[PDB]
């Protein structure tokens, strides 16, 4: 499934309702939280970015990004990763994550994330599963580089 991955510079330039609706149906708040909190966590500052995957017809099929992990130094947190159900299993999440990781490791020496649902996906990308309160997966830059 052909997509383009694009940096979000203007949240108001996309129709987010499909992503909001499907994610909410599934019990996920992550798209809602992202869009509601977008004035404070804009993903526009240095060390942060939000991406969308656009279909060949300009429709949003996924989102995901990164920003600074609070309290840690040199650690970034991967945030708000979600692919529309009908768009899953076509390589979109992998393309999105590869872009995020390659860019985020320019700023951070470690990337972390919290995912209860997608361990196989994240392990396939090289993340290590960890038992923390705030994080489920971690990846050091040196491990990323060595791959
Ligand atoms: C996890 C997620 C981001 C992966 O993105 P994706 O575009 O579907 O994944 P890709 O097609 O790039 O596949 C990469 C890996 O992701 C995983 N994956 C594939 N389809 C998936 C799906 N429908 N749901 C969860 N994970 C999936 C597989 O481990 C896959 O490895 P493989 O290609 O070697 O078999 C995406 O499916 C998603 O947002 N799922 C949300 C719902 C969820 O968490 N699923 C749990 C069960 S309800």
């Amino acid at each position: 499934m052909d997509v383009t991955i694009e940096r979000v510079n203007d949240f108001d330039g996309y129709n987010w309702l499909p992503l909001l609706a499907k994610s909410s149906q599934e019990g996920f708040q992550l798209v809602e939280r992202m869009l509601r909190n977008r004035r404070e966590e804009s993903f526009q500052e240095d060390g942060e970015a939000m991406f969308v995957a656009l279909s060949t017809t300009n429709q949003v099929l996924a989102c995901g990004g990164y920003m600074k992990q609070s309290g840690q130094a040199r650690t970034g947190r991967i945030r708000h990763v979600y692919v529309l159900p009908e768009a899953r299993s076509h390589g979109i999440g992998t393309a999105l994550l590869e872009k995020i990781m390659s860019e985020a490791f320019l700023t951070y020496d470690r990337l972390v994330l919290y995912s209860e649902q997608a361990d196989p996906f994240y392990q396939g990308l090289g993340f290590q599963l960890v038992s923390g309160e705030k994080i489920t997966h971690t990846l050091d830059k040196t491990a990323f580089a060595d791959s």
